């Protein structure tokens, strides 16, 4: 699978973080990120998909060291992350023929799972606006707590 890359960026308290909403496949919330193009270094890839999605340019905040990368289904997500953005920001699109909306969530409210059917008796997972934001939560909420505290 063609690699990933993007950013999860935080605000100036650290108990926020900004998704993205996108439409059909895409219509739940996630961080902003995307595939790399052939020939394209990793943080000119998260910079221009973060730039695409949100309006906003981490080019000067990106830590080379400082990410959490997930290899799902055998293709590689790499966000880099960006701490200390005001809340205040305005963030605007450049293409909602993709993006739906955008908004700050609280770390500490959103799921680090999904939820099963067990009152159902029936195997599987019950459906969750977060999906793809969800694998990363865990592993963020520890990173966190080891640079911070
Ligand atoms: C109404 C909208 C915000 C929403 O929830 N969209 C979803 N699309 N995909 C979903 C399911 C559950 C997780 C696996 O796929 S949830």
């Amino acid at each position: 699978g063609v690699p990933t890359y993007g950013a999860i960026i935080l605000d100036e308290t650290l108990e926020n973080v900004l998704l993205v909403q996108g439409y059909l496949a895409k219509s739940g919330w996630g961080f902003p990120k995307g595939k790399v193009n052939k020939e394209e270094a990793p943080h000119d890839c998260a910079a221009r998909e973060v730039f695409e999605e949100t309006g906003f340019d981490i080019k000067d905040y990106i830590c080379k060291d400082d990410y959490i990368e997930l290899r799902i289904n055998d293709q590689l997500a790499r966000l880099y992350i960006i701490p200390g953005i005001p809340k205040d920001t305005k963030f605007n699109p450049k293409t909602r023929r993709e993006i739906r909306n955008i908004e700050w969530f609280s770390i500490e409210k959103l799921p680090c799972h999904r939820n099963d059917m067990t009152p159902k008796s029936k195997l599987g997972l019950a459906p969750n606006k977060f999906f793809m934001a969800i694998p990363f939560i865990r592993p963020l909420r520890d990173w966190l707590s080891r640079r911070f505290g």
